[PDB]
């Protein structure tokens, strides 16, 4: 018992990455424009719940745990710890669902030409996670004041309430994420599959067309161009600000190749020199965006499969020993199952530091900006 002291430091640490962390990753992401990502934007509002998880309802949980688990505070407040700690952990899974949903459905659609509104599509779409968050969260206020008490200690002990609340707060919401995500990583991967086709389809027959004798040899291998061309101009990932010159240096591009075969045709020498995309700017650029575009989804697909997993991985321990409390309501000890619930929401209470430590380590913009913001320097 000498070394269970510690607890209380141990999660002080965990009570300080919190508040630290996604105080960082509120301002990082507002302050530098490189982060302005629509799915940063749901990051930063994310990264609040557990900027306010840690700044409310963490530390009640360690001032209970000095006190033996006799619950501390007066008797009437017990259902708003509860509650808020619920509301703030639910819109988490939130955030993190909406998220998954929000990247899987823009891939497996076109563009939509919709633009309806100026990238507040992010505020619609997080204030919509708050009020299914506060949707799911009313039910313990209003019943609020019993079953929110047990032997001392404050717990949710209505067996319905932490019943139903694992599958509608955790499984649903994690089984959602997972879902889709998996769906996404396969389909991203699966285009990037046909972008590096179309290229070296595209090079390939340039350099047929260069190279070949035959008068008519360029009208297949120049005809096949235009065939990829217009498949490129119909794919780029989920990523009207620089929509334009994809389009733009779709079209523009597309005119040289075009061009060539409209007097290929016609004919000859000289359309061979005609379609030289090797002596123009616009090409080279076209290439390197989408590398440079559908390497950066890979990296975000990543980082998001990280906090994705060890989000669901850290709090099963909490809601499998939970959700077994009221199915083994007889059979087992709940004196023991009880001391796992005091140990098991920690591992999850952690989850809300870790995402900041993994931005670190895999966003190199994520990390300047930490690393002045500790330096004070904007
Ligand atoms: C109770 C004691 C140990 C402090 C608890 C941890 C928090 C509240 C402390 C520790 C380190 C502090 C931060 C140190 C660095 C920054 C970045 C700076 O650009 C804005 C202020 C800010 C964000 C400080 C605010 C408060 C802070 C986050
Ligand atoms: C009791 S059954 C149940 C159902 C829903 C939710 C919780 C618990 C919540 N706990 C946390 C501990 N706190 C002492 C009580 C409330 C934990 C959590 C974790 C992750 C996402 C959402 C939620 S909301
Ligand atoms: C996805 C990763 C899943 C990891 C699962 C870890 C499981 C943690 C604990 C399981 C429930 C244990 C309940 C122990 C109660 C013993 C019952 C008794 O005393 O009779």
């Amino acid at each position: 018992l000498q070394e269970k002291n510690w607890s209380a430091l141990l999660t002080a640490v965990v009570i300080i990455l919190t508040i630290a962390g996604n105080i960082l990753v509120i301002m990082a992401v507002s302050l530098e424009k490189k982060l302005q990502n629509a799915t940063n934007y749901f990051l930063m509002s994310l990264a609040i719940a557990d900027m306010l998880l840690g700044f409310l309802v963490m530390p009640v949980s360690m001032l209970t745990i000095l006190y033996g688990y006799r619950w501390p505070l007066p008797s009437k407040l017990c259902a708003v710890w509860i509650y808020l700690d619920v509301l703030f952990s639910t819109a988490s899974i939130m955030h993190l669902c909406a998220i998954s949903l929000d990247r899987y459905v823009a891939i497996q659609n076109p563009i939509h030409h919709s633009r309806f509104n100026s990238r507040t599509k992010a505020f619609l779409k997080i204030i919509a996670v708050w009020t299914i968050s506060v949707g799911i969260s009313m039910p313990i206020p209003v019943f609020g004041l019993s079953k929110v008490f047990k032997e001392g200690s404050c717990l949710l002990a209505d067996d319905n309430f932490v019943l139903i609340g694992s599958f509608v707060s955790f499984f649903i919401p994690a089984t959602i994420m997972v879902i889709t995500y998996f769906l996404t990583i396969k389909s991203l991967q699966k285009e990037a599959a046909d972008l590096e086709d179309n290229w070296e389809t595209l090079n390939d027959n340039l350099k047929v067309i260069e190279k070949a004798d035959n008068a008519a040899q360029v009208k297949d291998a120049l005809t096949k161009m235009r065939a990829a061309a217009l498949d490129a101009q119909k794919a780029t990932p989920p990523k009207s600000p620089d929509s334009p010159e994809m389009k733009d240096f779709r079209h523009g591009f597309d005119i040289l190749v075009g061009q060539i075969d409209d007097a290929l045709k016609l004919a000859k020498e000289a359309q061979a020199a005609a379609e030289q995309l090797k002596t123009t700017r616009n090409a080279y650029i076209q290439k390197y965006l989408t590398m440079q575009s559908i390497s950066n989804e890979q990296k975000a697909c990543k980082v998001l499969g990280i906090v994705f997993f060890l989000f669901v991985v850290m709090w099963c321990p909490f809601f499998i020993t939970n959700i077994m409390a009221v199915i083994c309501k007889e059979s087992c000890n709940e004196d023991v199952i009880g001391a796992l619930l005091n140990v098991f929401v920690w591992i999850g209470y952690a989850s809300s530091a870790v995402n900041p430590l993994v931005y670190t380590l895999f966003n190199k913009t994520y990390r300047s900006a930490f690393s002045r913001y500790i330096q004070c320097q904007y």
